[PDB]
């Protein structure tokens, strides 16, 4: 007779191809890359011949054989690929096979194939669109938003993006490496201890605590081997497969080591460990280069060199390079895009209409043209146009555009930028013809979470009630609230501002729309963007 039926043990189901050390600050120990997975089972045989062969099946194909020796039995194996599998333990003899039932093993993997796909409820006033513009809606999302903001993966409302930017990934470096980070209690710190025993210069994971640690949403349980930020980018992969989710190396106060690259003994290790980074983590579509800035005038101000926009020309070469070799590896696109100045001076110190080849999209950082850091010059932060009494306005949306365009940049690789925050000063006074801008300030306006600026939810929530004006100045295209027992002048963008940035998005031929940061938005910012560029309402 066919042996008896055997009982897989009780034992762990959830195994991983790229395992986390759960005890471990260093992101060299932090995570281990395998070319698969370590799978164990085990069974007994309560009711019969044991047989004489036992074999594990997954999804009734063979992964492991052996003698089959006594009425308990273990095998170990590997699994080379990510998701749930069927599982039986079957003992065969020369009369028959008789297979147990089946028991579901998991099979973790940085693509998110074993992970439920995160597919929750549009909040506040986000209203759903289907991306058929075909031009890019973006936004980025901070990796520290999780804590006071309370702002997690499983709130953005990505259904409404094309591209969802990570940030930020910071560079491996310690002293005159990173010293802009030493002006945030902690966070110089925190770099060293994640990079430690790791060379200058290799990419690395800020706070991995956030970004694979911390419970969130869909991951929760203790074996889950990638839970934060991660983890729930993974499963919104499985929930919006096309979906761009780039990580952004860089930002004001990460930027520092791009500075170093004109050695490219140090860019060759960086594109090196980017490439690592993205075998690393699969669910990333390509990378974003957040350099602030190629000439300096940045976070560092003994940063900066005229040879700065050459090493950008040849850094994003050499990106491009190791993603189309990614690319035909995996037979994957991958992205290859950057976030920039906006200013003409600045635009100028690089050769974009160059480096325009190597990239998809560029990441026009049209907005901060005026802020509580000057108290004597005030403006429309994030405007259009010039307003009306100051034409010859040097920071604008358009002279931005202008710039590149003036270089030879095709027009359908810019996207513009939209603010989803106000910046602005308080104690303005001294201005004429009921225009506070052409007054001076005291000081920056009470902010949200930082001086001087306030989330967009908030501006919505609170300051467009009481003793507050509202004006939309429809020469420069930008609303301003102004509270004038107090001088709180506040400048930002609303749907009209961005209705307008998208119809100039349209006419021009742009590439579309992206924005900073998602956290801040009611709704209101984001509806805008997609509905200006055309997308249709609705869900696809
Ligand atoms: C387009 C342009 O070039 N605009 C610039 C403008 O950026 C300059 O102002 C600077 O802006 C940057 C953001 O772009 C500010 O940096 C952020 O600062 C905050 C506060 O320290 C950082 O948040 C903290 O981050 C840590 C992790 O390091 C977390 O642990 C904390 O929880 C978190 N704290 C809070 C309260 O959120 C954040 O990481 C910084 N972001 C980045 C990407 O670096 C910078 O402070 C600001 N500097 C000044 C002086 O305002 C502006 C300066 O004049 O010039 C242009 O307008
Ligand atoms: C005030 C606050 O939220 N503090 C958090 C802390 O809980 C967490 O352990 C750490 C991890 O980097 O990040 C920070
Ligand atoms: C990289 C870094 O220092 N991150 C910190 C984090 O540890 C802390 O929880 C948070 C509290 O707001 O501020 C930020």
């Amino acid at each position: 007779a066919a042996p008896g039926k055997p009982t897989i043990a009780w034992g762990n189901t959830k195994f991983a191809i790229v395992e986390v050390d759960q005890a471990a600050t260093a992101y060299n120990n932090l995570v281990k890359v395998k070319n698969a997975a370590d799978v164990s089972v085990s069974w007994n045989l309560w009711n019969g011949d044991t047989g004489t062969t036992a074999k594990v099946l997954l999804n009734g194909k063979e992964a492991w054989s052996g003698p089959s020796t006594g009425s308990s039995g273990t095998a170990n194996f590997k699994v080379n690929k990510g998701g749930r599998y069927q599982m039986q333990v079957a003992l065969c003899n020369a009369d028959g096979c008789t297979a147990s039932d089946a028991t579901e093993i998991v099979v973790a993997d940085t693509d998110g194939s074993h992970l439920a796909p995160l597919k929750e409820p549009l909040l506040e006033k986000n209203k759903p669109y289907k991306q058929n513009s075909g031009k890019v809606v973006g936004s980025y999302f901070v990796e520290w938003g999780v804590y006071g903001r309370n702002f997690t993966v499983d709130k953005i409302p990505a259904q409404n993006l094309t591209h969802l930017l990570y940030g930020f990934i910071p560079i491996c470096g310690g002293n005159g490496i990173n010293d802009s980070l030493k002006e945030i209690e902690g966070s110089f710190q925190a770099l060293q201890r994640s990079c430690q025993g790791r060379e200058d210069f290799k990419v690395s994971i800020h706070d991995p605590f956030a970004a694979l640690q911390k419970a969130q949403k869909g991951v929760t349980a203790w074996d889950d081997p990638y839970k934060g930020n991660f983890g729930q980018l993974m499963a919104l992969k499985q929930a919006h497969p096309d979906l761009k989710i780039l990580p952004s190396i860089g930002g004001w106060t990460l930027s520092d080591p791009f500075f170093f690259m004109g050695d490219k003994v140090k860019r060759d290790r960086f594109v090196g460990s980017v490439k690592e980074f993205l075998q690393t983590w699969k669910f990333f579509d390509g990378v974003d280069i957040a350099w602030e800035f190629p000439g300096g005038k940045g976070a560092n101000p003994n940063l900066g060199s005229p040879q700065d926009g050459e090493t950008y020309v040849l850094l994003m070469k050499e990106l491009r390079a190791m993603l189309d070799q990614l690319s035909v590896e995996t037979g994957r696109k991958y992205e290859l895009t950057s976030a920039i100045s906006a200013g003409k001076d600045m635009i100028d110190k690089v050769a974009y209409n160059v480096a325009q080849n190597s990239m998809d999209h560029i990441f026009l950082m049209s907005y901060d043209f005026y802020g509580a850091a000057d108290l004597k010059n005030l403006g429309h932060q994030t405007a259009l146009n010039a307003p009306a009494w100051k034409p010859d306005t040097a920071y604008t949306t358009v002279n931005g555009v202008n710039a590149l365009l003036a270089q030879g940049v095709k027009p359908g690789k810019i996207v513009v930028g939209t603010a989803m925050y106000g910046r602005g000063w308080t104690g303005v006074n001294g201005y004429q013809n009921n225009i506070p801008f052409t007054g001076t300030a005291t000081g920056p306006v009470k902010g949200t979470w930082e001086n001087g600026i306030v989330d967009y939810r908030q501006i919505a929530g609170q300051f467009m009630s009481g003793e507050w004006q509202y004006t939309y100045d429809a020469t420069a295209e930008a609303p301003y609230v102004f509270k004038p027992s107090t001088g709180d002048l506040i400048t930002f963008d609303d749907a009209r501002s961005v209705q307008a940035k998208g119809k100039y998005v349209l006419d021009k031929q742009l590439g579309g729309l992206f924005s900073a940061m998602i956290d801040a938005d009611n709704g209101d910012i984001l509806n805008s963007m997609n509905a200006s560029l055309g997308n249709s309402a609705g869900v696809q």
